[PDB]
């Protein structure tokens, strides 16, 4: 019903997220030619001993979640009152948010035109196959696409995209956090600031936006988990290791 007026604070918090975005998140990918490059090893038949042999996309993937992780710890440290936290508990956020927060982030190069994520040209356009031939199954990959194309329907500003990635990062119900009490405030604040900028942004379905957003929030939950799950499998096949990088195996470690 009331529709108040952004704050002050709350309009700056937003022009924070919104540089800090603008600062971490290329939208001409110019930086993929610097990628270990991609291959596409014939896997029409989707073998999972063939492309756990081969996880011939593996390398290049690893480096573009690498090289994404480092952009995401970038915005997070930009996120207002995030500096307020210790060390350790940021660091506990930032691996427990970092793939969620990827996979939020990539709706922006997610395209329902073909279900795929376009990064500029073919080369870098990856679809359910190419992430197989990572490493990973269907029961991750099709709730991904799934979960991109519910995230695209939303039709979020780019306001409430940042404001959700920052209240994805900043959760105090995130295992080993010493200071609940403080990350719960922040992420109050965050939250309290994208209701406020819904309502007037949204005519009262603002209710119902706030109420999706948070419910992509528990999805994200999930999707971690089977991500976890399969990364241990795929941590299991020899030299592995060096098809990855020191960020990624430390993060998912
Ligand atoms: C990374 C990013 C992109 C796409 C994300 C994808 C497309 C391919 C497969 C991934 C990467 C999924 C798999 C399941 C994770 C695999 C990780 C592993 C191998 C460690 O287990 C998670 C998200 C999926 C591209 C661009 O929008 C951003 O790119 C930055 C450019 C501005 C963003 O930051």
């Amino acid at each position: 019903s009331l529709r108040p007026k952004l704050s002050e604070e709350q309009q700056r918090i937003i022009a924070i997220l919104l540089d800090a975005h603008h600062k971490t998140y290329d939208p001409t990918y110019s930086d993929f030619c610097q990628f270990r490059p991609p291959v596409r090893v014939n896997d029409g038949g989707g073998s999972v001993t063939l492309e756990l042999s081969q996880l011939s996309m593996l390398p290049h993937l690893a480096d573009l979640v690498s090289y994404s992780i480092q952009k995401v710890i970038g915005f997070a440290k930009m996120i207002p009152g995030f500096r307020d936290l210790t060390s350790e508990d940021q660091i506990v956020l930032l691996k427990s948010s970092a793939i969620e927060v990827i996979m939020l982030r990539s709706n922006e190069s997610f395209t329902m035109d073909d279900m795929s994520w376009t990064c500029g040209n073919q080369d870098y356009k990856y679809r359910v196959s190419d992430v197989t031939k990572a490493g990973h199954s269907l029961e991750l990959i099709e709730p991904l696409i799934k979960f991109q194309v519910g995230l695209k329907k939303l039709n979020l500003h780019e306001e409430e995209h940042v404001l959700l990635m920052a209240i994805c990062i900043v959760s105090p119900d995130r295992p080993g956090v010493q200071d609940a009490a403080l990350i719960e405030a922040i992420q109050d604040r965050l939250s309290n600031t994208l209701q406020t900028y819904i309502r007037c942004r949204h005519p009262p379905g603002s209710h119902l936006l706030y109420a999706k957003m948070i419910q992509k929030l528990a999805d994200l939950r999930s999707l971690n988990e089977e991500h976890s799950k399969q990364y241990r499998c795929l941590s299991f096949q020899p030299e592995c290791s060096m098809k990855l990088t020191p960020l990624v195996l430390e993060v998912f470690g």
